[PDB]
């Protein structure tokens, strides 16, 4: 409905915003844009599904978020995606899975923080019954 498309389109500001905040944090640069093949040629290998804060973006933008979950699911990838492709001890692997899980902890306490519980429920049902 009219009412439904609102609650879609809020949800898509919302996101935009938490996305943003974590896109200009220094920490997150890492994670801003797709893993290039010239500088990480292995990469395309041990990691199936690649994600990033600029594809979280387009996706936004294409309505492919329709619930927060939805949403989160996609961070999530970001940082399993890292700590896969950074198993190892030396300390690369070690800063880059600390961000990984920073980026994670900082989207989720957002969420939390300013999500209205009864918004991401709403999201849910309406999403339910399609
Ligand atoms: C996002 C990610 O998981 C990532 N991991 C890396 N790991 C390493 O470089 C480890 C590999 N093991 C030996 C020690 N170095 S670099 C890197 C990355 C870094 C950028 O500046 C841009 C970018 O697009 C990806």
């Amino acid at each position: 409905s009219m009412q439904e498309e609102d609650t879609f389109r809020e949800l898509r500001i919302f996101l935009r915003n938490v996305t943003h905040r974590l896109a200009i944090d220094k920490r997150f640069r890492v994670f801003t844009k797709p893993v290039d093949p010239d500088e990480v040629p292995d990469y395309v290998t041990v990691i199936k599904q690649p994600m990033d804060l600029s594809s979280v973006i387009s996706k936004i933008d294409l309505h492919k978020y329709l619930t927060v979950k939805d949403y989160l699911r996609d961070i999530d990838l970001i940082c399993s995606n890292a700590l896969e492709y950074n198993p190892d001890r030396d300390p690369g692997d070690r800063l880059i899975r600390h961000r990984a899980c920073a980026l994670r902890d900082t989207a989720y306490a957002i969420i939390k923080e300013e999500l209205d519980e009864d918004f991401e429920q709403l999201c849910e049902e309406i999403q339910e019954s399609r």
